[PDB]
């Protein structure tokens, strides 16, 4: 049966139910209606009329205009009822106030389907699903909910640049400390939630939110990337991170809590190294990954053999590409491109 | 417990319900109160909030702007919560309309007290006692309906006082026609049926019927007396209707249809319905003579009627 | 007693008051809310009924249908009074219009305690806390409002980094005038005041803040620290500021006003420079107390005894290692790492 979730999908802008009952507010006639018919909905129903007609948004607003409660159908294709009088068991517990919500809850209770209610008083719509509530809003309201947090996105974005291009430039100078990967870490992980937050605006605002789905998808572009090559990089593990252990990793990074992000010590427990503060000044050797990927051109299958056959980032610059067209896989012409893409780094730097 | 009409009569003009009530209507707000309290209207109550202050229609106005319903105290002296939300038993049947009215009669039924919704779209009071319903009129309404009323029933009274000496006239003449007692029978029975009307209008009008409940009584007084005088002088059976046989006779006729109202009048006397029946001339007894029955029993009829009477 | 800050958080977005008041509004009925009951609202408050009940903002908007004031009790936990009639004194001052705001005013002051009236003709809401007003303003306004000056802030804290970097640079060389340190003192003033304007508007949003706050404590945060260290680098005195003293020195740079911190004269004084043209033409020089912050791990006290010894940034630099040592309560080894640090300003430039 619908979820919570799935019932605010139901009725997210661009679907037939969406534009009913934006109707129904503009009409302020106020509206009681429930996403089902079953036996358990007939139970509850009272005098009213039947009738069995396909959904139109229009018809949906002219049946509300009546006292009581319309019925769809449980696929929402038609109108079966209209002018219902809805009476569920009073047993059932709500805080709701006033009869038509109170009511509204009740009878999401017991039939299990979604209910809506409209407020005449408030225009405001409320849906009903199993003891959970949701509050529609509109597309204004959560567009600038949704426009604040890509500022703040804009700005975490900018600062997590900054300090990758630090990181960068230390693992050229071979001057690496816990402290410096897991900085990087931590605004990997900020960038990320604040984008979750987005995301979820996203599904609430349906076709309002199509634009705001693609500056969305353009700042958190390479996002998941950058935090894969972090652990891939810089894992306690000796050997190069295992695929299964990098999904570990993030898995045991987004479990991590809001506070806990602004614990330098709980990430590095996530990466496997040790707790204590004295561990952020140890030095780290980079494996390279992060800087494979700076190179144009190079594909991560081609940089994935070259960081297992070297190990280290200062192998790397340190090899000939006579040395790096020993691996088997890379090609002369790779080798060239990868040894005078490395060497721009190191002078650059 | 209190009936209907005793509830309508705690709601008529001159009481301080209907002062609320009438504050209710103007504003225009709807209204859910219930005339009683106990631990059944307490069963059926649900959320708001309990107070305890005097009964006044302003504060009645005010509470019910609010969602919900205002329960008073069965006295009706207090007012003991209110923004209520009722919760009466589904399964009472109800052939009424919406939410408000239907859970009004279901919890009147459940509570046994009286229970009152006021409809915000069309400005009607309707009141509910145990499965029966009375709808408010404005006094307005109930005072120009009545005082045409009363209009008529003096017109029935002056015709009725016309065709009652032509009858008279007759008495002396011995040449009574059936049809002629039966014209003024219909008379009395039309003054009657319309004091009835007029009386139920009266009483829901309340103190704006003061001055109604005067010229009524004016108008119909001596009619129980004139129907009671008019049977015993033209009743079938050859002896004197006993007081028990005038008063079946009576409710007899009552039982007639307004359309009855002469053929129908003359088999409830006893005399035969036949339309040749009607034609029968009849012979006064001499009671209502008298009156402008120790004395009648001696002499029969009119036609009989010092010392002869200082005799019986 | 609450104070008016105190009263607009507790009427912002996300409070339980909040909704209440945003349900009368939509209700266009107006209301009168006392947030306190104590004898002396008793005082004033003249028939009505008493109730119990739990707060909650639909109970508000259905008592604030009736004609009267609602009393909350003092913690905002419960309803206690409606359909009241406020009597307060007539003699208390106000400049409120119509019987309505002017009783909300006087029970305001008389009995100390916030007063809320919301106006059915005008749908707003003022709140009244001790001789001062308060008007709720909408969401969406505030936010418009506060993100231009977010906007302004940012190139503050632009203007202020260059200026910053301009006055370090003058230290080396040893050519800082006073002119140079107040174009700095101006520029953290002005990042400072127009942080607390967007303070206040945080506070109002609630809820709706919370992004707000986010992008305002990176901008901000180390202005409290710079200003600090400022005063304790350039103040007359020969004696090194206390750190009461430059508390006392700040506060009266707060008490400036916006047009007075354009005049650089004026905040020669506040340091305890003349206000004449020459004096702005005179050069300085730095106490050092801004440089030995930024050495790692160096305990104010070891910076305050090497301050006093040598007076001026350029005598730390001049000193030799061994003169480092010579100072009573310095280490050898704290020596050394303050002579370390002092030729990494070397290294900035
Ligand atoms: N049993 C009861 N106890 C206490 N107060 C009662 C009540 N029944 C009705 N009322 C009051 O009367 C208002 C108007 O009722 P009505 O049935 O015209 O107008 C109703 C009806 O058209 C519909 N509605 C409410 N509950 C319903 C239900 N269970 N089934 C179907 N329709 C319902 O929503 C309208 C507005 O509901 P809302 O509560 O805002 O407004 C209600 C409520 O304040
Ligand atoms: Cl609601
Ligand atoms: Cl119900
Ligand atoms: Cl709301």
């Amino acid at each position: 049966r619908p979820t919570l979730r799935e019932a605010v999908a139901r009725l997210a802008p661009g679907t037939g139910l969406r534009d009913g009952l934006e109707r129904i507010l503009r009409g302020r006639t106020g509206a009681l209606i429930v996403l089902g018919h079953d036996e358990n909905v007939e139970a509850i129903c009272d005098g009213g009329f039947s009738l069995d007609v396909r959904y139109a948004a229009t018809r949906l607003r002219e049946l509300c205009k009546m006292d009581g409660a319309v019925v769809l159908s449980t696929d929402g294709s038609r109108i079966v009822r209209a002018n219902v009088q809805l009476v569920p068991d009073p047993s059932i517990p709500t805080d709701e106030s006033g009869t038509r919500h109170r009511s509204a809850e009740r009878a999401a209770i017991q039939t299990g389907y979604p209910v809506i209610s409209v407020s005449h008083s408030m225009n405001i719509v409320t849906v009903y699903v199993r003891g959970e509530r949701h509050v529609l809003t509109d597309s204004a309201t959560i567009l600038s909910r949704a426009n604040q947090a890509i500022a703040t996105l804009e700005r975490y974005k900018t600062r997590l640049d900054e300090v990758s291009r630090q990181l960068s430039r230390a693992e050229i100078e071979d001057f690496v400390t816990l402290r410096d990967v897991m900085t990087v870490v931590q605004r990997l992980e900020l960038v990320r939630r604040i984008g979750l937050v987005i995301d979820y605006d996203v599904v609430e605002l349906g076709t309002d939110g199509r634009q705001l789905r693609l500056q969305l998808d353009e700042l958190l572009g390479g996002n998941d990337t950058a935090r894969e090559l972090i652990v891939r990089d810089y894992h306690a593990n000796p050997e190069p991170p295992s695929t299964g252990q990098i999904n570990a990793t993030l898995d045991e990074l987004d479990a991590l809590s809001d506070g806990d992000l602004l614990d330098f010590t709980a990430l590095a427990k996530v990466f496997g190294y040790p707790t204590t503060t004295e561990a952020q000044d140890s030095t780290l050797s980079p494996r390279g990954y992060r800087a494979m990927a700076g190179i144009p051109r190079l594909q991560f299958a081609h940089a994935d053999l070259l960081v297992r056959a070297f190990g280290t980032l200062q192998g790397l610059l340190a090899a000939s590409a006579g040395d790096l067209q020993s691996v088997d896989g890379i090609g002369a012409m790779w080798a060239r491109h990868v040894r005078e893409g490395l060497s721009q780094l190191a002078e650059s730097t």
